[PDB]
This record gives C-alpha cells, sequence and structure tokens, in this order.
C-alpha cells in the first residue's frame, strides 16, 4: 500500500492558515500541516507547495477600497510570501528540509524562484515553497499552482480546500449538493462547477494536469489522497 | 504668515495607526494621510517617512506562538513594506511624488534603500518612504525612524502614534495615565516613560535628534506640529 | 487638424516582423520603426511597447526538437530582450528617449520591469519597452501585451503583425484567407479566428481592452491607426 | 577533555589582521588564525566570524577629516568585507570549508547574508564569515557580532582582542590594573569597564548572550577558551 | 591509458552549434557534445566550458549595420548565454550534472558567475558553463576562455574548431597548408598564425596557459586530446 | 576667450595619487580634485572618471604574499569602489552632481555599471565615476580607463598619475629618467616606455583613442590639459 504519486504540487489557499478570528496565521494549524507534509517527504514524495494570501490580502478587495489594482495585487503577492515564510519556519522547526522561493525577488528572506534549482531541490527530497504566485498582477495563486506544476512536471496538483471536494453546488449553503468522486474538465466547464479561476484551469486542461480537490482540515486526508484512497475529487481528461 | 518650523522631517508612521477598527489597513486613514502629507510637501517640507507594521505582524508576537524569532521579524519587516506599498499608492493617487525604498531588497515592487538616492529625492521635493526598518531582526521601526532620521539629517523625528503624546502608561488600559508635553532625553529615563526602546532613544539622544510624539488619528495634528503649534510631546536634550 | 485618437498605447511588435528576409534582425525595419515611433512621441502619445522573439526562438519550437520546454521558453524570452536591445538602440540613434525593461532581471544590460517606474516614464513622454514578456514559461508575448497593456492602463493594444489584419487563416499558406475589419471578442470566438491565444484575448476582453491588428511592414500603417484611419482589424466588445 | 561550546561567534577586530606598519593585512597572521579556526572546525565546533575594519577605515575617523558620516561608515563596512575576503582565502588555502556573506549585497565576490543559508551552512560544519557588519551606519562590528550571534543562536560570542581579557583599567597604561576571570553585565556597566560599544553590549545583555574576552595573539588561547580552560574573561548574568 | 588533464577549459565557438542553415542551434549537435562532455566527467575530468555566439550575433557585424557597438556586443553576449542555456539543457537531459553561470547577471534563468562557487562546483564534478563571456564589450569569447581558464586554474584550454588544428594557412582555401602538431606562442606570433583574438592569446601567453586546437566535429577527438593522443595542435612555451 | 579643447573626457585617477604621504586616502587631495573637477563641469565638460586602488591593495601584491590571485584582484577592485566612494563624497560636498557605478554590483552603496545610464548621465552634465575597473581579475584600472573611455566615446583618456608625464623609468628611483612630451602608440612600443600595460594601450591604439599623461599632484594641471596647454605627455597615432 505505497504512494501513487512521485511529485505533487500542493496548493494551499491563504484561508487554510487562518485561525478563528478570520485573519492572520494560526501557529497551531501550520504545525499540523508541517507534520503531514513531513510524512509525505518521509514517504519519498517530492513536494512543491504554492501558498495563497486570502488570510491577509487580495488585490481585488483592495482595489475596491480605492487602491490601484496593480499595487493591490502586489501587496497580495507579498502576502503569499509572508505565508510561505510561516510555512517554511514550521517545516524547519519540525526538522523537514524545505526552502522558500519567490516569484518576486526578495533577497535575504528567501531566494528567488529558479526552475532549475527548484527541480534540483525537488530531486533532493526538499520541500519547495513557491510564493509570490506567478509574479504578475491580475492572477490567482491557483494559476501559479497550475503553472508551477506544469513546470516542475508534477504528477498532480492537489488543491486543498476546507471542503471534502467538488459538489453539485455549495454543500454549506444547499444541503442537497452532492460530491463528485471523479470529473473531467469538459464536465466541470460544461456544468460550470467551481474548482478554481478559469485561467488557471484552462491552463491545467491545456496540459492535462490532473487536479485533485480534497479537504485540508480533515486530518489524514492529504495522506489518503497521495496513497490513492477515496478522498475528494479527481479532475482529468 | 506663520510658515513651517522645519525644513526636513522624519515621519514615523506606526502600523497600528493604519488599522481603523478590527487588523489590516484602513483605506480612509491612508487617503487622509496622503492629503496631510501633500500639504507639507506643497508647504516646501522634505519628507522621509518610516513606516511600521504593527497592524499585520510583530516578530516578538509570532515568537511566543512558537515561530523562529528571526523569521518572525522578517515577516514583520515584510509587513512594513506591505504598508509602505499602500501608503505610496495613496500618495500617488493624491498626485504626490513618492518613492518606496526597502531595507531588504524587493526589486521591481519597490526600490532598495539608497541613502544617497534618498537625499537627492528629498531635495527634489519627493516623499521617501522607508520600509523594512533597519532590515535586521531584533529591532523596531522606532529604531529605524531614529537611524534613518539621523542618516538624512532630518530636523526632527515625528513619531506618529495612536495617542496624543507620551503617557505614563497605555491610556487605553490604565485610567491613571497622564501624558507630558516636555521631556529631556534625561527625564524620559529618570522617569522611565514609554517613548520607544532605549536603543532607538539613545540613538537620537546621541545625535541631539529631537523627537515629537503626536496623534495621527487627529486630523490636522501633523500640520500643527509642522507649524510649531501646541501638539503632542516634545523630547529634546 | 485631425490629431491622435489615443493618449497612451501598448504596441506589441512581433519579432517575426523584424526579420526582413532570411532569421535574425533587419536593421532597416528597426530604423524605420524608430522613425514611426518617434512621430507618435512627438505627437504626444505615450508608448509602451511589448516585443516578441519569433525571429530568433520559440519555446514550443525547441521543445519539439527535444529541449526542456521551460528552458525553451527561457531562451525565447531572452530573444525578446535581444530584440528589445536592438529596438532601443534604434530609438536612441533616432534621438528618442527610450528605456528597456525586462520581466526577468538582466541588470546592467537593461532595467528590471518596474510597473511604477513604467508609469512615471510614460508620463514623461519616454518609450518603455517590455521584453521577456510575462517572464513565465508557457505564455506568449501576445499575453504580455495584454497583461502589460492593462497594467499601464493603455487605451488599446496595437498588435503589429506581418499581415494587414486578422485573417481566416495564414494568408501566406491558404489562398482562401480573408481578413475582417471589425470583430467583437465574441465573434472572434463564435468564429474562432486567429488573433492571439485565448489566454491573452480573454484577458483583454475581461478588462474591455480594445485591440487593433495591423501590418508593420506597411510604412505609415501605425500612424494611421493612431490617427483613427481605416487600418487593420479592430477588436472590441 | 572535549569542547564546551557547540556554536560560537568569533569577533575579530580589524587590528588583529594588522601587520607591523599599523595598516593593511599581514598574510602571516591570517594563516595562523586559519589554522586555529581549522582546529575548532575539526573539533566539531560550528564557527561564525564577524570581522572589523579598524586596520583600514573607521567611519568616525573619516567623518572628522570632513567626509559625510554615512559614507564614512559605508567605506568602513566595505573594509570589513575586504577583510572577510582575506580571512576566507586563508581558510580556503588551509583547506577549511568556509563562505563569506555580506550584509551589503556584493554579487560576485561573495553571496549576501542570509540567516537561513547561514544556519544551514553552520549545521554543515562550514565557517561562515559575516562581513559588512549590520549593514547600517552608526554601528560597530561589535554590534554586528552580538546581533549575528543572537540570530545564529551561538552559544557564546568570543571577543578577540590583543589583551588577555578585561582589566580594572588599561593593563598597558596602568601597570596596576588586574584582569577579571569572571564578570556580569551589571558589574561591567556598574564599574563602567571597556568590553565593547554600549549598544552592542546592551543588546547582548538583553538576550543573555555570554561574552568571553580573550587574547587572539596568544597562540592556543582560542582553543583553551572553547575547551573551557582558564583564558580571558567571561561575561554573563 | 588514463587522461592527462585534470581540469580543462572547453572553448566552444557559436558555429559549433549551428545546424545546416548556418544559424540557430541544432538539437542533434548539442546532444552529441553532451555525450562527449559526459564521458569526460565520468572519466573524472573537471570541465569548464566557455561558449560563443557566432551562430546568432556578433557585435561587430551589428555595428556595421549601424547599431551602437556597445549594444551590439551586449546582444552578442546575451547570445552566448542563449547558447549556454541550450548546452546546459542538453547536459541535463543526458543526466550530466551541470550549471550555467553568466558574466552578465541574469537572475532566474541561471546564476551569476562566481569564481568561488565555480571552483567549488568544479571540485564537485559538475560541468560549469561560463556564458556572457568576460561581460565587457570589445572582447571575444576566446578572451573569456583564456581569462576563465587562468582563473579556474585549468590545466589547459581546448579550443574546439571545425578544423583538425592549426595549419600553415587555411586548409580549406589553400590545399597546400599543413597542420602543426606542436607550436609555441612566439612562433604563432612570429609566423602570425590564426589561433584566436590577439588579446586573448597575449593573455594566455602571459600566463603560460597551454592551448590545444582540435576538431569538435570529429567524433572522439575531444577524448583523444584529453587522453593525450595525436589530435590537433598544442600551444605552449 | 580660450575655452576647452574637449567635450567629454575619461579621467583615470590612480589610487596611489590619493595617498598624500604614509597608505590610505588623503582628504585634502580629494577636496582639491572635487574643486578642479567642478570647474570642468561648469566649463561644460562631460566627465567619466575611472579610479584606481593602488593606495589600498593590488591583487599581484597580495598574490606574492600567498593569497589567491583572483581573490587578490577582488580585494583590489573593492578598493577602487572604496576610493570611488570617497571621491563621490568630495564631489557631493562640493555641490557637484555625481554618481558612482561599480563593475561588480554593490547595490545600495552605489549603482551597478550601466553603459546606457552612463551616457545619459554624462549628457546631463553629471560626473560618472567607474569603480571596480573592468570587474575581472588579471586586469588593471588603466585597462578599464581605456575600455570605458571607448565605451562612452570619450574624446581622450587623461591618465592622472604622480609624475609630470611618461618617463623612461620611475623618476623616484632612477636619477636617469626623462619624460617625453609626444609619442605615437608606435614610439611607446618601439621604445617600450612606461605608459600602461599593452592590453590597455593596444585597446586605445585599436580605436585611435588619444591618451595624455599628467600629474594630479600639480594643482591646476588637469584644467591646463582641458584648455589645451603644454601639460604632460600626449599619446596619439
Ligand atoms: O499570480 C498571482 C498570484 C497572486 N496574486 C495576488 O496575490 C493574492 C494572493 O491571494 P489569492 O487570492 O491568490 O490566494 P488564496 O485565494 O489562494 O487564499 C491575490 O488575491 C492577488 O491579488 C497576483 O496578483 N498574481
Ligand atoms: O528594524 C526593524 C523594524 C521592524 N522589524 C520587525 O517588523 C515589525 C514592525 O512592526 P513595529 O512594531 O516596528 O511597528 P509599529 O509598532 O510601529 O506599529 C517589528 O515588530 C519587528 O518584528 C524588525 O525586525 N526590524
Ligand atoms: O510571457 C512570455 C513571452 C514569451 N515567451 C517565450 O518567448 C517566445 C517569444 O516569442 P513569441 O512567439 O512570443 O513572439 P512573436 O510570436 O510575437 O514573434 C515564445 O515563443 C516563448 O517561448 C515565454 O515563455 N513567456
Ligand atoms: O554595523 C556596522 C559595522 C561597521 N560599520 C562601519 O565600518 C567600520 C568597521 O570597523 P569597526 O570599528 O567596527 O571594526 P573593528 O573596530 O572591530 O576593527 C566602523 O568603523 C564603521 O564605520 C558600520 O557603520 N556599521
Ligand atoms: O567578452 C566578450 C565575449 C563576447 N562578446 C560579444 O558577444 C559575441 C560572442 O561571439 P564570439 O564572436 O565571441 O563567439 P564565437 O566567435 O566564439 O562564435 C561577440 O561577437 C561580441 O560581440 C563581448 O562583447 N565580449
Ligand atoms: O579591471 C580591473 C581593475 C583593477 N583590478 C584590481 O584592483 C587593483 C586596482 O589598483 P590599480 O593598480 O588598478 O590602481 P592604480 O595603479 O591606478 O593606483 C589592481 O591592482 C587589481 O588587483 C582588477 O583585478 N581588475
Amino acid at each position: 500500500a505505497k504512494p501513487v504519486y512521485k511529485r505533487i504540487l500542493l496548493k494551499l489557499s491563504g484561508e487554510a492558515l487562518q485561525g478563528t478570528e478570520g485573519f492572520g496565521i494560526d501557529a497551531s494549524i501550520l504545525d499540523r500541516m508541517a507534520q503531514e507534509i513531513k510524512e509525505l517527504v518521509e514517504l519519498g514524495i517530492q513536494v512543491g507547495v504554492v501558498i495563497g494570501g486570502g488570510n491577509l490580502f487580495r488585490g481585488a478587495g483592495l482595489a475596491k477600497a480605492g487602491m490601484n489594482r496593480v499595487v493591490g495585487d502586489h501587496m497580495g503577492m507579498l502576502a503569499t510570501v509572508m505565508n510561505g515564510l510561516a510555512m517554511r519556519d514550521a517545516l524547519h522547526r519540525a526538522y523537514v528540509n524545505a526552502r522558500l522561493m519567490s516569484a518576486i525577488p526578495l533577497n535575504a528572506v528567501c531566494d528567488s524562484y529558479s526552475w532549475a534549482e527548484a527541480i534540483s531541490l525537488l530531486r533532493n527530497n526538499r520541500v519547495v515553497i513557491l510564493s509570490a504566485g506567478t509574479g504578475n498582477p491580475f492572477f490567482t495563486t491557483d494559476s501559479a499552482a497550475c503553472l508551477r506544476g506544469i513546470e516542475i512536471e508534477a504528477n498532480v496538483v492537489l488543491k486543498a480546500t476546507k471542503v471534502d471536494g467538488v459538489f453539485t453546488a455549495d454543500p454549506a449553503k444547499d444541503p442537497t449538493a452532492t460530491m463528485y468522486e471523479q470529473l473531467t474538465y469538459s464536465e466541470v466547464l460544461e456544468k460550470e462547477l467551481k474548482v478554481m479561476d478559469l485561467a488557471a484551469f484552462t491552463l491545467a486542461r491545456d496540459h492535462k494536469l490532473p487536479i485533485r480537490v480534497f479537504n485540508m482540515n480533515k486530518p489524514g486526508a492529504l495522506r489518503r489522497v497521495v496513497m490513492g484512497e477515496k478522498e475528494g475529487t479527481l479532475i482529468t481528461e
């Protein structure tokens, strides 16, 4: 009963790190994710992780408050980096070899994203955190996830969410919605389901980047997914 | 026919003063400070501005939750940049020439701190924002405020806080908390009042750098200081 | 007493359009575009220009020959810079204030892309060339053209190609290839015409960013577009 | 009889490298320090070394000659880097794994200071040289020593000096002064003894960073100190 | 019958990578050179490789077309980098440990040239590619070859050419010319033979950097040269 | 009504000429050169200035003492920057617009060398100092002086030494040492005189770049050269 993936791209949204107040970072959560990621690395899995920033800032939201869209998306990106810092530290304190790279060159705090070094690091059993997303405004860390996954030739992008997977509708606002166990792009687009930003998904589809949606707040789920069990939704075609 | 009592200042904007209820950044406070800073610039005053990050993260805070103290300060310093980004945008949208420099090289998002480049810019009547403080862990922005304040040879360091001046304690927690209106670097010590952190204080005292503590949540407060009018607490030799 | 119909544009110069017979760069086309760009600048038009690299390398091309797709796009992106270098030189030798920025930091050879710095420069009537496109593999310059076009808030993206406009096919290969003169982001799709690559197209549609496709191998073509005269194909909502 | 320290921060003043003319660097001295440092690394000790610049330049001294204080401190910092280069080379020629990092980003000659990589390097038995001090003007490499020591969580900062330790007065200008074998901050400050720049010391005290003053020109002293013998003065509290 | 060189500097001209059209890169050729370089590394040889850009651009040629000489040499340098990218990829796909460094800092695509790291990498059996030449205009990659060879203390610079070696004249335009098996600088200069740019050669002579000219299109030649056989011409004194 | 005989020059200031008795930098010589350079700038002369480091370190010197030659040149090159820092400060304190660029990127302390940026600056009547010479080991600043001199298209390279002109030997060591007042790149060779180092000399000869050697320890010497008056030795074709 060994793992069914060699290299994966873990997409961690900003919310995932949110405590109970709705903002910031919750030390306890980070530590738990570190233990889970750790188990995967021990299991011989090469882990790349793209983190979001919803717990701190979103360019759109700021833009609405009157701020320039580009600068909003910049601050939002810096936020992803601020999260990566937290994730990395947790990994380190748990004695897991990891390194933070940023699309937005941030000398001192971490090194800049380098596809070459990224791969080398991956082939050396080190967790590689890709913050600052794609580095461009008008994009979501989800795109970053798909882009970085195609780049590092990940076997699959695991989209962590506070939900067991993809439902016929929002399973928290419509007690009728049912989860899917298997899905294909054409279907997701056909029935117009919510998996992620269209651009990021279009890209994943264009390169047949399998996507799996699972719940990150469900202890063990991560492991079950990589160990090929019944967890969340699978997206391919 | 009054006219300003200062030629070039070092304005320290505390991050906490950018919250405006509930963490995050308060767009409206930002828009207001751009206006008040705009007036000073039209008034011919050169403005260097050190910004804090208390509204997002404090190294020490994170450390107690378990994070590595040094990574905590890094996140903290990165918050100042995030705040420096929003403050610059407010300036720009108010049509005020401003540039953002960071102690830790961000590149692209903003400029790296360049002492010489900062002097030139101030001379050409442009607001120079300094984020990432001193750029070293274990220090505060108050320290940077003094350090940069001396570097650019500012006439005084205006510490913009949330209260009218230096009090005998947190006026929000101790009903028995009075503020002073005059202090010598001595008195502050021979009374051990809450102004900054000895390291920064000593620095200013060392170079006979006056300090004035005032409230930025008070519209027009800054201008009054600039016009030499009864405002906040003055700290001199 | 006509005068320009645009204040600030995003000129996308395809690399292939710089060949002029046999790969490489055609000095004479370069000298000519500097002249036509010089007129627009004297005409008061702010010019941001995204340049391609089709005359030297295309990631996808190299990939089929066996190279790593990502290293291929890198080479590709580096070609755009090489083209950005020659275009800037032509501008300079024509006495036109121009600066070259790269998505991937070259430093020394040219400047790193700085959104803010780009806005300032355009405002001071200086040509801002953007090379290395989006700076990420798997994307085209057309994408960058739209991405940057939106960033600097350009009035329109002028895609400078080798043909008079968007055709039903490659007019050089399909004798049955007609071009249109008007299209809605819709029609382009509900006809599936050759304009760009959905990713870039969608982007422009998303932000109601008009696009006009014209021939740069036609001396004076650009100016006519700028003067709002029957030229190329117009793509709007 | 094994070592009593696991990780130490070696503070080497500029003078230490001075030949007999009073300036520059003396090849012979460097080589000797390299052999001693080497022995420590072989002994399993993780060594971090902060070097000064007194043998070349001091910002204050230059300032007095009329030069700007900030630029003086800059040149002085560059000097620390110039020394590090020399120290590193010596370490390399003696086949000791070492790396120079600079607070002032100096691409090519060495890499920039990165707390993360610094620690990783330390955990890999490599000597880590921290030049350019803290990177800020108005500071001494002594502060840098204390700051870098607290950061890398060094077990103790060993302050090398051309004296056996801390005396009741200058043991070279008052034949009565006696050396201390043990001291505490409060005492040093109480009797106002000379250990180092007040700021650097205040910082060390604030974080209980044990400090040991010993003679670097006394062959073997370094080893005796780390091997817990009767050498120089100890400072804790 | 083991190798007679421990560390070599392989000078690969741009032409060497040229397909049959006269320009660009030929995937097939790269792959073959990768296999040969691979054999050398397996053989315990430390390989440093300086690549040219003649297959893409030469500053002089561009200058003649009217472009600024400096910018011409810049684009030409970027070309060397574009080749290095190709060479590196080939090495990687052939599972040979290699790294591209550039004299012209090119963050992301590769790292910048660092003599220190270069040597460390060499001592670790990794191919080190030195692109962007010397980094200065008015120089040839040949100089770069000699300069980088003296720096990395290479045992010899192997100048690959599409000719078996150095002839009394051009062996392709004068069927009488004969190849030399052994030569000395004084002789090359005396009889004024074509080996490389005078500057690069003067430098090599000044430091007694043995030079060997051989044919790179002659499968096995590389190996024969390093295995001390009868191949090409030797240049020393 | 004389007026200058040059529009733009390349002033090579030897480091040794900044000692003024005993190594180090002589504040008074610095203050004097700022004045003499100030006059040239007010006189409308564009000034690019290559600075040496002979007063602090010479790679070759260190090499003989045992250091790695390459690390020696690095230290050497870093001295030029240190000298470039003090010279810029003198300029600034004399109210002369000046910028310092380094061949090896220092960032923050000064600017990276930017050919284009240097041309723009000279055109806007600002002194552009070039430190770190060519930025490569094994070369001298004299080389950089010629290399940069050609790059910026200077009218002549003024080598500022410690003696009145090119002598038949060191006038301080050989009583039988006469200087010339006219030389052809030829004579210099067909007499093998002490002007620079063939590499740099050849370079200037290559591009018909005249050279004039004069004494900077002679107040007003520079201006006389600039005014085309009997001063130093002239080296032309
Ligand atoms: O490629 C990217 C990735 C992120 N962002 C910005 O940074 C924020 C990151 O938060 P995101 O919404 O992607 O994170 P998550 O929703 O996953 O918590 C976004 O809101 C954007 O403003 C961006 O502009 N481009
Ligand atoms: O020189 C500096 C300045 C700031 N910080 C960190 O960044 C935070 C900035 O917030 P600060 O408390 O200075 O802001 P304010 O109190 O002014 O709101 C600090 O708590 C530190 O963790 C740092 O480490 N070094
Ligand atoms: O955002 C970008 C823009 C370009 N490229 C690469 O660089 C080449 C640039 O040529 P492009 O086809 O964009 O130029 P054009 O078609 O306009 O001649 C592309 O083929 C890609 O390989 C890239 O990877 N990312
Ligand atoms: O954090 C620092 C460290 C050093 N320096 C400057 O660089 C010199 C380094 O010499 P220092 O006196 O620290 O060295 P040492 O006395 O140990 O020989 C100082 O004089 C300062 O001018 C600085 O400004 N800040
Ligand atoms: O130190 C160097 C190396 C290269 N180049 C430029 O980049 C090109 C590289 O091609 P080169 O002729 O050196 O390559 P090869 O002849 O070996 O194919 C040259 O033509 C120059 O324009 C340069 O200016 N300086
Ligand atoms: O292109 C350069 C210029 C200088 N240097 C080094 O830095 C020192 C600078 O001093 P130089 O002798 O050029 O100065 P000057 O003789 O003009 O006083 C040299 O000795 C070299 O070690 C170098 O390696 N490369």
